[PDB]
């Protein structure tokens, strides 16, 4: 009887495919928003629940659930930082989908692959539902680094893609997204069909260090230093050596 | 009214789409084959032509195009980088389709934003082109094509760096193939980057504020590679992509 204690997409996620308890949210009127398109009930200040998934912020994840305290159920949460052992209590899970939510572009779930940890009760249970949506997972203590690698994989990008955005917005092209979209997207399948020692090539994997050297000074003149740039070009040729 | 030389994979596009008179290679063979599927002649001991694309190696394009010496014809190279000027002439131009070249995967043809940057009389030539090609591209002065091609590198190689430092944990973790995994994370946000603005595909804890991650997943970044450079400087630019939204 699946429970579902954050308004905004995943749970959305999680409700389109496991389509049920109740679903709350600091306002009944998402609450109920929800819960009338997939189907349960509403209020923070809702009843006696007994899974429940508090799919909120990090931060609050832990003292969310220790302000419920009700109803024989089993806890879980999404956080791919944080393990279960947060409840401090009976049958506890965490499932993370290593995927960033647009929720009708996650709705290709059978490619997620999720991490899971639990406990006697938990851990079978987000095995089931992990099963029920895609085809398998992942078991984690290395739950920071874990989650560090989703983080510099489908955080960071933006802040490439971003800096990319700049540079072309001050070149004149208007709408630069689908442009950088489809350089983007090329890396990432190209990072697939050849594993990531194969997938280079630019500037630095062909030598041409004087388009390396002059792209410097052009990235320091548009931005405001070479940091990022000089860190990128260490790594790029650490995968160019391979 | 187009020669090229260089029978490489990027004239067979051209071609291709926009059916012409000679093609020149080194070898008479190569060029010969591609005017037997397209129509054209051949040699770098050539006849002599008379617009011309000079798709090579962007090391060659100048010195090759001073080797072609012939009369009146505006001339254009496909450089990322370089600029039509290389050939300083009075009339020239520079074509630059973003993306690689399988060559049918070029059936993607409509969705090759260019890139032009020409002669006064030299761009109209690559203008009207990129217009057939696929309606979308943009002019660029010659004297702005490396910020340009600085551009492409952020969204093209550099991604690389990413996939190379998560595929280095995630193998710390002994994860079976996990190319497959960090696919998935990033074509993601790949994907979502069509559909909406940049900054509004960034979800991470920083979007969220979960300093609390965001902190000791840095201790986590310098106890696994020496040291949190590039971690700091990307999390300074998504703080920074979030509090744009904060408007
Ligand atoms: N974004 C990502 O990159 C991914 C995040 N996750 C995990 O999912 C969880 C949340 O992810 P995310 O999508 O950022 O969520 P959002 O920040 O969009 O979540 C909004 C939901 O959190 C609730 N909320 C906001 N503030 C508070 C608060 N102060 N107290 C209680 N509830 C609050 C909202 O309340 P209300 O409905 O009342 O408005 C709402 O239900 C985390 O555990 C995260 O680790 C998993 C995969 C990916
Ligand atoms: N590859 C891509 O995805 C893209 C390339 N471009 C631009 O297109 C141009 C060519 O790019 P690229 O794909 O590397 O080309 P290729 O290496 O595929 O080009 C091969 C062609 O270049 C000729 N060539 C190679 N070396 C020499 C030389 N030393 N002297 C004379 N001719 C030579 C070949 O000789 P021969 O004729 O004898 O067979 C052949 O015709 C560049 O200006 C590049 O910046 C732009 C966008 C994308």
């Amino acid at each position: 009887v699946l429970n579902f204690v954050g308004t905004g997409t995943l749970t959305r996620f999680f409700l389109e495919c496991l389509k049920i308890g109740y679903i709350l949210s600091r306002s009944i009127d998402r609450a109920r928003n929800l819960a009338e398109v997939y189907g349960g009930k509403a209020a923070t200040l809702e009843k006696h629940p007994e899974v429940v998934f508090v799919i909120v912020p990090d931060r609050y994840i832990k003292t969310v659930a220790n302000h419920l305290n009700l109803g024989d159920a089993v806890l879980v949460h999404c956080s791919g930082f944080l393990s279960s052992e947060i409840f401090k209590k009976s049958g506890r899970a965490s499932i993370h989908p290593n995927f960033s939510f647009l929720e009708k572009a996650l709705e290709m779930k059978d490619q997620i692959v999720f991490g899971l940890e639990g406990d006697e009760r938990g851990l079978p249970i987000v095995k089931k539902i992990a099963e029920e949506i895609s085809g398998k997972y992942f078991v984690i203590e290395k739950k920071k680094a874990y989650h560090l690698a989703a983080v510099i994989a489908s955080n960071f990008p933006v802040a490439l893609a971003y800096l990319s955005k700049r540079i072309y917005t001050l070149l004149g092209l208007d709408e630069p997204e689908l442009l950088i979209h489809t350089l983007m997207k090329g890396v990432a399948d190209n990072i697939k069909k050849m594993r990531v020692e194969c997938s280079l090539t630019g500037p630095v994997k062909r030598g041409d260090w004087q388009v390396v050297e002059e792209e410097r000074r052009e990235y320091e003149k548009i931005f405001g230093n070479t940091v990022l740039y000089d860190e990128i070009v260490k790594l790029l040729r650490e995968v160019a050596e391979s």
